[PDB]
């Protein structure tokens, strides 16, 4: 099974300038648990956002290039990707905008944070088509003195 988790701000924006210009200390725990002891997919450009390997999970590298680094595995396409993933219960797509466009026909669940912020991005999650899913779970929270924006945290399944 393939899934893809991602945080959403206003507009379906996901980043600007290859970062994510915001500071929400819950959802990156929401991510954390959402994600470890699983195998994780992202493209060059995340890889290169978040700078380091992600702990306790099989990191998993998209490019054309040759990898650049054996902390991770390189793979150079969406095939061998989820082959490098073995036999698991469940595959994590961490994006970016390019490689959540080629998981999303292939995923059947979408763990989504909507925050509630406006920011000018350049990189956006993709259009998906509201019909094809149904709302599994949703969690609202209030900003709070360490989250400075509310925000909601939703599970989708492919219906
Ligand atoms: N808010 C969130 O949830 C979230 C999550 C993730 C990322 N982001 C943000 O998203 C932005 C990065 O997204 P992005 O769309 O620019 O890039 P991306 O999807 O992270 O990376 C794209 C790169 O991945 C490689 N790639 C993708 N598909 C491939 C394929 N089928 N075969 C081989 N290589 C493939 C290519 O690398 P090569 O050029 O080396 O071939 C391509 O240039 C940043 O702003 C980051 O902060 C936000
Ligand atoms: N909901 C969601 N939020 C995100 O921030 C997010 N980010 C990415 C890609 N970028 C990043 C950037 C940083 C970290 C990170 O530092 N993660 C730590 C945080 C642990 C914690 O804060 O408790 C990790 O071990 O996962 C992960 C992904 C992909 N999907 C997402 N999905
Ligand atoms: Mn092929
Ligand atoms: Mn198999
Ligand atoms: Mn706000």
């Amino acid at each position: 099974m393939i899934s893809l988790i991602a945080a959403l701000a206003v507009d379906r924006v996901i980043g600007m300038e290859n970062a994510m210009p915001w500071n929400l200390p819950a959802d990156l725990a929401w991510f954390k648990r959402n994600t470890l002891n699983k195998p994780v997919i992202m493209g060059r450009h995340t890889w290169e956002s978040i700078g380091r390997p992600l702990p306790g999970r099989k990191n998993i590298i998209l490019s054309s290039q040759p990898g650049t680094d054996d902390r991770v595995t390189w793979v150079k396409s969406v095939d061998e990707a989820i082959a490098a993933c073995g036999d698991v219960p469940e595959i994590m797509v961490i994006g970016g905008g390019r490689v959540y466009e080629q998981f999303l026909p292939k995923a059947q669940k979408l763990y989504l944070t909507h925050i509630d912020a406006e920011v000018e991005g350049d990189t956006h999650f993709p259009d998906y088509e509201p019909d094809d899913w149904e709302s599994v779970f949703s969690e609202f929270h209030d900003a709070d003195a360490q989250n400075s924006h509310s925000y909601c945290f939703e599970i989708l399944e492919r219906r």
